[PDB]
RNA sequence: CUACUCAUAU
């Protein structure tokens, strides 16, 4: 990285999810991961702040909101999107911003089921965390 | 064994 500039800068980028090509995919679960752990690993590695929401944050479950209590995203009238905030000097705020949005885009391009182990391995640990895991079964055992 | 993941935030 280059040397610091004269003052601290702050900026953010807004990038919508390409879910119009993956209408059966759940990006909010892929970017945040189990218990939000993947959201915390991304924001510490890129040094940028992660933000994700859309019509996936709806509370149509009538007994559930899946977004932890109340929120401030207005009437959630917006589609699935990603936001990435960064703050540094005029010489480093851009390098970290561009690197952070590089990680999100590669997560907006997942693969079909049985070909994307990066989300199947998150679901195994999610199932140890809530205690609902299953060992599965197969015919003609032993 | 692909358990569907909810972390942040004007």
């Amino acid at each position: 990285l280059p040397e610091p500039a004269g003052d601290m800068i702050s900026i953010t980028e807004k990038i919508y999810v390409p879910k119009n090509e993956y209408p059966d995919y759940n990006f909010v679960g892929r970017i945040l991961g189990p218990r939000g752990m993947t959201a915390k690993q991304l924001e510490q590695d890129t040094g940028c702040k992660i933000m994700v929401r859309g019509k996936g944050s709806m509370r149509d479950k009538s007994k559930e909101s899946a977004h932890r209590g109340k929120a401030n995203w207005e009437h959630l009238e917006d589609d699935l999107h990603v936001l990435v905030q960064c703050e540094d000097t005029e010489n480093r705020v851009h390098i970290k911003l561009q690197a952070a949005l590089e990680q999100v885009k590669k997560l907006l391009i997942p693969a079909p089921e049985g070909t994307d182990e990066l989300k199947r391995k998150q679901l195994m640990e999610l199932a140890i965390i809530n205690g609902t895991y299953r060992p599965m079964k197969s015919p003609n055992p032993a």
